[PDB]
């Protein structure tokens, strides 16, 4: 009885941490497509990075393919060049270049190629029989513009939005001359389209904001433990990913999404800053009557992420 | 017959392909010993990365321990901090904490802990019974070290010094608002002690300066090969590393093959001074000054090639 999910990613390595969550748990998950954006990430790194990993496990676990776009979204806020992904380091890494999985990705890649990412992630979640779960773990300008363009057609058809963004009671991480340091960068990175997302009603929200993430910083000897599951392909992909502060952002958000047990969550009205001011991003508690809640995660069960992730590395 | 080699190296990615090359070509090398400078890494991490390689190979083919020691050497114009984090990133590898292989570092750990790093590199070639092979990948502080203490003693017990490092007829890579960029950085990290190595008489040397090293650039279809051989460990290893120039790798390639390059010989001496082209290798005509062969058009596809092969080893 898994339910239906789609990932809209920017392809740093937490976003490909949390693909791999996803997809190996096929009793809970069925993913059935994927959006890549060009923020923390060079949209073409990541979209061939994706289809890699999809490919390996569609030869290893019997994972069915899906359809991967590239999002035309642009930037209000880029992304720190220095960040922006280790998913070209990604691309060439031996594990995600085995013969037989690249040679089905070139035979698919070019279809793929020509999806508008932002039209997919609109028509996987109309067109399904069943809800869709969207799982974002980069900016939220892909939701937005769904919303925009299709509106209710569109957010009735989502069961949940769950987001990797904002910081609500804690400090952001957003640190640069002009900010005040209150705002996560996913949402600084495009503010209006947070907005959107936030202030729309009839659609549920799930939000792992800084305030839950932050406490599952990324150790040395916790990763170091994949080197336990060298004979998994998935442990030698996750632990190679995480080998190279650094927290598991999107991975703990897609662990929610395999099991709610993750977290449990408090409804909060949330709007986000959108003029330029040095807190420009940041998401704040509204006093607006009649503002959508969205369910901000709270205590999040550590030990069990991290357990789970290691699990789910053991798929294949 | 196989020859003696001590690889000095400072834990960067080229240092540990350069290992991998040289500890996997048994036929041609017998790798006695290394040691690791605080340079191009953080000791602690280069320290463990190369125990953690050393054992990865001993437990999955023939392959006889050796020795690893922290270098006391401290620079003189130290490497970007960006850099020298690698080692701590590859330290966290799975493909390098497989558990047999860390429980056996784990176990080998406190003899290795107690070297220190100039010293062993002195003993190891003066112990000898035939004469050693230095292949230098980092700056050249050990080996000024161990000629500033022992003389001829120690260099007569060399076969040879093969040395990455320098720039002589073109750039350096030493880009800084307080240089020239004539300079390499191994020379730059420690100018003073390149100086007492490139004018030691009685010491042979082979020098692969940026001359031949910017002959084999790193490329990504060439990285990617090594996913064609995931069934082996090294090439796991290599492939990782190398996806997240050559220059190190190509320097230990002709200790295993001298195949890989001619040389021709060269005066060269170093700029000690704090100016602009401090740290440049410079050709010199001063009388009776030593030689040292410089490496030449190196042979990319055979060096290529060498450590496709040699990933196969496990
Ligand atoms: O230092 C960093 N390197 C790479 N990505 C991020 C991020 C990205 N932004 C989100 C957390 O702020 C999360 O989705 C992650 O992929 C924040 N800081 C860094
Ligand atoms: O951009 C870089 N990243 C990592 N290492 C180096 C080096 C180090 N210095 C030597 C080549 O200049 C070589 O031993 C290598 O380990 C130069 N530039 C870089
Ligand atoms: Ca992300
Ligand atoms: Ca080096």
């Amino acid at each position: 009885s898994a339910k239906n999910v789609v990932l809209d990613h920017d392809g740093n390595l937490d976003d490909f941490v949390a693909m791999v969550l996803l997809a190996s748990n096929t009793e809970k998950v069925r993913l059935i497509g994927a959006l890549c954006t060009d923020a923390d990430c060079f949209v073409e790194n990541g979209f061939n990075v994706t289809g890699k990993i999809m490919c390996l496990m569609h030869n290893n676990m019997n994972l069915p393919l899906f359809p991967i776009g590239k999002s035309a979204a642009t930037a209000v806020n880029p992304f720190p060049k220095e960040w922006r992904c280790l998913a070209k380091n990604m691309d060439d890494m031996p594990i995600l270049n085995i013969p037989e999985n690249v040679e089905l990705w070139d035979k698919i890649k070019a279809e793929n190629e020509k999806y508008e990412g932002q039209q997919l992630l609109a028509d996987l979640v109309m067109n399904s029989e069943e809800k869709v779960t969207i799982c974002v773990t980069g900016p939220l300008s892909n939701v937005a513009w769904c919303i925009d363009k299709y509106g209710e057609k569109f957010t009735s058809k989502v069961e949940e939005c769950v987001i990797m963004g904002g910081a609500v009671d804690v400090r952001g991480n957003v640190f640069l001359p002009s900010t005040d340091g209150t705002a996560e960068w996913n949402i600084y990175w495009d503010p209006a389209s947070a907005k959107t997302v936030f202030g729309c009603p009839g659609l549920r929200r799930i939000m792992f904001s800084l305030d839950s993430t932050n406490t599952v910083p990324v150790r040395s000897p916790y990763v170091q433990r994949f080197g336990e599951q060298t004979n998994f392909l998935l442990s030698i992909l996750v632990g190679t990913m995480w080998a190279m502060g650094y927290y598991a952002w999107d991975a703990l958000t897609a662990a929610y999404v395999v099991d709610q047990k993750v977290a449990n969550v408090d409804p909060v009205p949330i709007d986000v800053v959108v003029d330029k001011q040095p807190n420009e991003g940041a998401t704040v508690r509204t006093d607006a009557e009649n503002y959508p809640l969205t369910f901000v995660a709270r205590n999040p069960e550590a030990e069990f992420f991290l357990d789970m992730l290691l699990r789910s590395a053991r798929a294949c």
